[PDB]
């Protein structure tokens, strides 16, 4: 649960992402795949990528980066009122993609890393706190749906 001041910070930071959603999305996925190679194995259409250069050169990875952050942005813009938006994502990730909640923790931290990397000195302590809380909220609500489904 975030305050309005905190949501304000979240949406302020998100303005940075929206100026270049494909670049951000690309770097998030790259940070995830290289940081946690087991995540790569969940993607049939990226499992071919062995090296980070191939990742960096992949237009389809950038495309998926756009899809992911577009979806996340839509959810963030709801400021917590995201049940309709989130449920199908929780369902597809638990039942079709079989993504453990741990991997959602991974990508959450990856977003934090990428924002610092692309905006050094421009991602303040207050901003990080707000973004972190927003991603925790997202993760926690997904986690509730995972429990419902009995998914590990
Ligand atoms: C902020 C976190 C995430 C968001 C917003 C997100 C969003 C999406 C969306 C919108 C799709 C396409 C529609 C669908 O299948 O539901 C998708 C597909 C997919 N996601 Fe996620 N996702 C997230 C995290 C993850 C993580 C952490 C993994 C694995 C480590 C993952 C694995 C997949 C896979 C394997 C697909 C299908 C890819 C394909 O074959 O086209 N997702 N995701």
């Amino acid at each position: 649960g975030l305050s309005d001041g905190e949501w304000q910070q979240v949406l302020n930071v998100w303005g940075k992402v929206e100026a270049d959603i494909a670049g951000h999305g690309q770097e998030v996925l790259i940070r995830l795949f290289t940081g946690h190679p087991e995540t790569l194995e969940k993607f049939d259409k990226f499992k071919h990528l062995k090296t980070e250069a191939e990742m960096k050169a992949s237009e389809d990875l950038k495309k998926h980066g756009t899809v992911v952050l577009t979806a996340l942005g839509g959810i963030l813009k709801k400021k917590g009122h995201h049940e309709a938006e989130l449920k199908p994502l929780a369902q597809s990730h638990a039942t079709k993609h079989k993504i453990p909640i741990k991997y959602l923790e991974f990508i959450s931290d990856a977003i934090i890393h990428v924002l610092h990397s692309k905006h050094p000195g421009d991602f303040g302590a207050d901003a990080q706190g707000a973004m972190t809380k927003a991603l925790e909220l997202f993760r926690n609500d997904i986690a509730a749906k995972y429990k419902e489904l009995g998914f590990q």
